[PDB]
């Protein structure tokens, strides 16, 4: 009898369980107390006790463990930077001896740290500089001496990288036995600053300027280095050698990046390099010589990816499989339909062989053994938005096993997967469209070890409140499938008519309409509001292949913005929603999105949100942007620079009801964004609704300021709705 | 039919729909001023054609934002390429015409990017600042002799104020002060080489890739001050062939005995200039008397001529000590201090002397002296009714101190009661500058004889439309605590009912001296709430206001964020006692400090505030400048006042916000009130889950004053206050 409320959201009264492990061997893994477990039976018992660290005096905020088990290193002094980037302090754990490390410490302030891959070897990163430890206990090495803040980033990423490129502050890669270290280099020297002001805690006098190097659009971008050193044979007298493995030929040409790292085999390593203009890649290949201590990438071995139609990759090229010898691999590249499948590479010849084909694609290969290659993809049903776990026979490649499709069909249409260090056993992630299910299973056969996290402690709660439920379906557009998804109401009405909220993303290679169980604001905007949210994938939307995917290339905030008005439309056209109460609201690419829409003067919603927008895109930053957009010179594509801005629709405006909102310590899409739009606003005399807030960033995740933001919309679009 | 039926509608207020003329007008010899095409007018008969045609400037190629005459008439000044900075600060071109040989100078041209251009006030000597360094032209076509070397930006100061100085000391860019006869030229040096720098983004033009970091010397409360040195050069022994040498006057020893300000320049003869210095506690000020010796060249201030101004109760002088008026002989002076009752009033000093002897008192104050012959002071006051928000023009006989004579009480007794005056050269005429209660008048007077020469301009184009608009009304009144009167306002709507329940808008500002009750006429924001809205706005002067004496307006020494807060919410609840109030209905709302008051009040829990707006308010004092702050708050140091500095944020009463609904303001190019201050007052608010509306305003300093921004903002607020009060 009562509803999912606001509050409930908020607080998370219902908490959706995970089964979060780490594999260690290829039948144990381990799982926060820190017991280990098995894989065949579930026996063994504790590796460490909840408070055997209680002496430490300070509070423990991650672990690792090293790959032969035998110390333990320890995160605390956690000071988050940007997304993926921080700060921390570290002791090691001598597990056999049962003692804290107290010689040759890490020091405080380590940027990145990491284990080999086999052994306790150790590399971490401090001061922008590298550092080598073969033993816990002994003096490290010094690998580089260039590292300076803002400018020389030498194993970890700068601000463009970090967020657009790897995903990582890390840019360390071991080889797979730990002989050698692998690293890239990023110069920032003539990158330009973005500076904005963070105001800090009451007590802080004068308010801090805030710099780093951010690449805008077709601005300076950084350059890279890579160099690789032998770690087996470090001097504590002499300077580490580091060797350069340069570019190739027709990358060094322009501006480019390294895009992707990947060792093959204990001596051969495969770099993918990235025009500045994202339309051409290529990968070396890189094998060791011991007659000179050199790395050589035959030209021959090259293998190039372009796109004519787009950019390369979803947001990057994909990343190889290596066969264990290593003279092949599997990636994921699009086909002549221009579907995303796998393709077979032989090292020393041309042409590659696909080896699945079909409309739909492949999301990711996640393991390959001596007999099978495991992938998931959205094949199952032809549904874009479901992820389902497939086996393919190397031997024959029509022979195919769905490893998940029917394990529940009704529950769960979306998985991802956790295979052992050699795949012998995989743990199953459902993620909808019933709750979460976390299934252990053997992959020697197929059938399921047990059942690890079921959520019934969370459906037994759910049983007592009005739940929304999903539609997940899809428009015809043009002779062309388009899909939608609708958190509907509880006892949905469809003689009724409710007001509408669309939930926009609807950037390159985004997908809003999946079969995800999600508890979050539009839950309880359809639980206690009764509300409709509904999501579209319109064109630029991704996993339904190339056509679809770069429609918008070159031409941002266009159709993408076009379809969420016609998907509205259509909405209007279902029957049960009030065409007076049709409301849009977006994060990012999604406030972007939502303001260009309220701006164009459709006419068809009545008022909208948008948080933290790009308003323009030069004012963005040059991978993310440049990829779809080129650059803003006039002998490339200025001009659409100029007629994508949401600045030039504040006219448009006065036909619509806006609330602005922005974090004032936003790296990522600077405040800068919002400043000019509600300049513009404030030009033509349009009256809106902001909201900053003081050093949030792009998240606006701050406990409080989480609660504050949500609140403050609730609001808005409840006073929007007429709703009391 | 024929009633009126109109009334003035915000469209009225932001489109200036309504316009009060006035009468702008500047004096060039004792009988004779300048006004707008330009024309001498004759004071006494009228005889005066045009001086400048409006065409004159038509080959020109840049528009003329601004003109200035040599005072001897040959010259004029053309200021073009207006660049603003601060409150007053700016950057300008400047072209000089020959009104003679009629053609502009072409050659030795000012510079562009010229700081601040000056006459000397006999002749047609030139001096501007340029790079922060000071230069003179002694003939306008010839090359300029450099003054200063040291100038540097940011840092060294020569001839112009930095931040602080040009915001809360000299209300003023220029530094630079002309010998009655263009001898010398005195200035002021500034040093902000560790003053710290207060960083903002600035966003400008949608063009700009990287918004701008703006950096400015800018001290917050005890933070490190500007220093300043004075000197003063002789324009006739200037040389082409040797560097201009100018005479350092070093300040008192009382003052050099820590941070002092200089606060007061006036020249008194030829040969003789008065400095007044004031120590960074701001309750001691000295006057030095500077004396030129003829012999060696140098300057001379005698110990025994220094004159000491202190208090007790709170700082010295309304905002700063106040500033002397010379006798010719340059022998005596006369200048407004406060008495032993702590009422302001006319002291006359001989220079050879230790005490002073007042000659005016009451329970009143003067507001200024405006001018002073051989017979006569002329001065203006609140004296007329008691009514401390009136202003009258009064004449003091110098010889006879019982003989004050009233020159504007009852010109027009109904429509006039708060003037302003402009006089000649040699104040043998003065204009008269009516503002309120009725429509504003301006009109011409011959002090020999006293009687009105002619009427300037009547508003009466501005009378007519009214004719038919129903206009609010103002009640100006009184009310009594503890014994002592306290002033209000209201702006109350047409046809006004004391038998209904109207509701009501407390407009706040409420600093140190301010006043808000007065007689003076305005067309405002609480113009339309009235007529169109039928809100009351009020306002009320609590303690802490000024022109009523030191026992109010000392009241919130060292205390700023106590009683006149307290003052202010006991005003709406004497308010809602008056009978026609609806006290679920009142809200309240304040820009600068009258923000500050606002937060002030809407977290103080007392429930009588429904809904509040605060622009651009302070939220702790030591984010605030150190000259306005420290006045009244003293050092944020643990032995001095630190202790209130800490207990008067509003952060700190963030939790109370719960029960107000409160829409907080504020431009992002704020150099004054830095945005920091709303977005310290923001991020409480969110750490105690309290919702609230807000809105920034994107290149708007501490006015908000673009044309765009300006009627955005009232648009925004009109809103905010019709939804506060359930109003269609
Ligand atoms: C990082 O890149 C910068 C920018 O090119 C390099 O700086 C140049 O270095 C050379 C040799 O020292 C000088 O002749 C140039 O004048 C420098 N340019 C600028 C603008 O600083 C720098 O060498 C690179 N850093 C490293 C060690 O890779
Ligand atoms: C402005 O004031 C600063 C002090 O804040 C002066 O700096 C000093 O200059 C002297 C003489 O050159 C040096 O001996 C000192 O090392 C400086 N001290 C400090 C504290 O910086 C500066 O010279 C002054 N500028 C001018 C031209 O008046
Ligand atoms: N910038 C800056 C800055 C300026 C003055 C003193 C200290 C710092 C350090 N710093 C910081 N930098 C860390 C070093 C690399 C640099 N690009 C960013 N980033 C942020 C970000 C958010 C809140 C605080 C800070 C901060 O204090
Ligand atoms: N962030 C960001 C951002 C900012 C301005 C324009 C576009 C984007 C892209 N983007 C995004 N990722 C895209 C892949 C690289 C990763 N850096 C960000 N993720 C999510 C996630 C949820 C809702 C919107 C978005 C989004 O817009
Ligand atoms: N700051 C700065 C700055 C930075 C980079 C280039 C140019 C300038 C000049 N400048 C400026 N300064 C003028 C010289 C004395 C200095 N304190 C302030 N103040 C403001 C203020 C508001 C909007 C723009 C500007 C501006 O461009
Ligand atoms: N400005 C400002 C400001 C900012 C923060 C605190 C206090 C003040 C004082 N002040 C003010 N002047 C006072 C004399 C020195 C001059 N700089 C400002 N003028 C007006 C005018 C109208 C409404 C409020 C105010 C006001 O609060
Ligand atoms: C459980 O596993 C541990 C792993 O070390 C092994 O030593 C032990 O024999 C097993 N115990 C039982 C009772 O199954
Ligand atoms: C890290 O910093 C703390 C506090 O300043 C200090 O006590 C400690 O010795 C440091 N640790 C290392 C490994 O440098
Ligand atoms: C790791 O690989 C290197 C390079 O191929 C090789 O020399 C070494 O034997 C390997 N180490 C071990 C112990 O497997
Ligand atoms: C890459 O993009 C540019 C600009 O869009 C285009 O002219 C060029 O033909 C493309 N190159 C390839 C390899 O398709
Ligand atoms: C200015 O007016 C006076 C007074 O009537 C008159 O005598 C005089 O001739 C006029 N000035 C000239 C010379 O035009
Ligand atoms: C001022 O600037 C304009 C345009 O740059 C130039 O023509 C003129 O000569 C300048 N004047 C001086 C004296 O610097
Ligand atoms: C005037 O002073 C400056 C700086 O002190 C010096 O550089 C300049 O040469 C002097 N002028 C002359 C030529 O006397
Ligand atoms: C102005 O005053 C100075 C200093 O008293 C004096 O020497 C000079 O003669 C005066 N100038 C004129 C033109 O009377």
């Amino acid at each position: 009898a009562k509803t999912y409320t606001l509050t409930d959201y908020l607080k998370n009264t219902y908490r959706l369980k995970l089964y979060s492990l780490r594999w260690i061997s290829d039948h144990e893994y381990l799982y926060k107390n820190i017991l280990v477990f098995n894989a065949e039976y579930g026996n063994s018992s504790v590796f460490l006790e909840n408070s055997t660290f209680d002496e430490f005096g300070h509070s423990i905020n991650d672990y690792s463990i090293s790959p032969d088990g035998q110390f333990i290193l320890l995160e605390y002094n956690y000071v988050k930077q940007w997304r993926h980037s921080y700060t921390a302090s570290y002791d090691i754990y001598d597990l056999n001896k049962r003692q804290l490390i107290t010689e040759e410490r890490i020091p405080n302030n380590t940027q990145w740290v990491t284990w080999s891959p086999v052994g306790h070897k150790l590399a971490y990163v401090w001061n922008n500089d590298i550092y080598v430890k073969i033993e816990p206990n002994l003096p490290s090495y010094r690998i580089t001496w260039t590292g300076k803040e803002d400018i020389i980033y030498n194993g970890i990423t700068d601000w463009v990288y970090e967020e657009e490129v790897f995903s990582a502050y890390s840019a360390l890669w071991w080889s797979p036995n730990g002989t050698f270290l692998a690293y890239a280099q990023f110069n920032d020297t003539e990158v330009p600053l973005i500076e904005y002001s963070f105001y800090s805690d009451e007590s802080l006098q004068y308010p801090k300027t805030v710099r780093v190097p951010y690449p805008k659009a077709g601005a300076v971008n950084p350059t890279v280095k890579f160099f690789v050193v032998n770690t087996d044979s470090l001097s504590s007298v002499t300077n580490a050698t580091s060797i350069q493995i340069t570019a190739p030929a027709s990358m060094l040409i322009g501006d480019h990046y390294l895009c992707d790292v990947t060792w093959a085999t204990q001596e051969r390593i495969s770099l993918q390099w990235l025009r500045r203009i994202q339309n051409y890649s290529v990968m070396d290949i890189c094998d060791y010589d011991e007659s000179s201590g050199r790395w050589n990438c035959l030209v021959a071995r090259q293998h190039i990816e372009m796109s004519t139609t787009g950019w390369v990759g979803r947001f990057r090229p994909s990343e190889p499989h290596f066969t264990l010898d290593g003279n092949s691999f599997y990636k994921i590249i699009s086909n002549e339909e221009g579907y995303r499948h796998i393709c077979y590479f032989q090292i020393d010849k041309k042409d590659c062989t696909f080896i699945t084909k079909g409309t739909w694609e492949v999301i990711g290969i996640e393991a390959l053994t001596s007999d099978y290659l495991y992938y998931i993809s959205n094949e199952y049903k032809g549904m874009p938005g479901g992820r389902n776990l497939y086996k393919i026979q190397l031997s024959d490649y029509t022979k195919v096993t769905c490893l998940s499709c029917e394990l529940n069909p009704e529950r769960c249409q979306y998985y991802s997967v956790s295979f052992s260090k050699e795949a012998k056993y995989y743990q199953l992630r459902c993620s909808g469209p019933g709750l979460p299910l976390y299934t252990l299973h053997s992959s020697v056969n197929d059938k399921g070890l047990r059942v690890l996290e079921d959520n019934s402690a969370l459906d037994k709660m759910l049983q007592n409140v009005q739940m929304p439920s999903k539609k997940l379906d899809f428009i015809i557009l043009n002779e062309t499938k388009f899909w939608y998804q609708m958190i509907l109401p509880p006892h949905f009405d469809k003689s009724k008519k409710y007001p509408l909220l669309l939930d926009v993303y609807a950037g390159p290679c985004s997908q809003k309409a999946d079969t995800v169980f999600r508890l979050n604001w539009a839950t309880y905007l359809a639980s206690t509001e009764n509300i409709i949210v509904a999501s579209f994938d319109g064109r630029g939307s991704g996993y339904q292949g190339d056509k679809i995917m770069h429609a918008i290339n070159r031409r941002l905030g266009t159709f993408e913005v076009e379809d969420q008005i016609e998907a509205a439309r259509q909405f209007s056209k279902m029957g049960f929603v009030d065409n007076k109460r049709i409301a849009i609201w977006g994060w990012s690419y999604g406030g972007y999105v939502t303001s260009m829409v309220l701006g164009s003067g459709s006419g068809v919603f009545k008022c909208g949100i948008a948080v933290a927008p790009v308003s323009r895109w030069e004012y963005y930053d040059s991978v993310y942007t440049e990829r779809y957009m080129g650059l803003p010179t006039p002998e490339d594509n200025l001009d659409h620079y100029r007629n994508s801005t949401v600045m030039s629709r504040a006219e448009n405006f006065k036909q619509v009801e806006y609330l602005l909102i922005h974090g004032t310590a936003d790296d990522n899409v600077h405040f800068q964004q919002s400043a000019q739009i509600s300049k513009a606003l404030v030009d033509v005399g349009v009256d809106f609704q902001a909201m900053w807030y003081t050093d949030e960033d792009h998240g606006i995740a701050s406990s409080t300021a989480h609660q504050h933001i949500y609140t403050h919309m609730s609001h808005f679009i409840k006073q929007c709705f007429s709703l009391p």
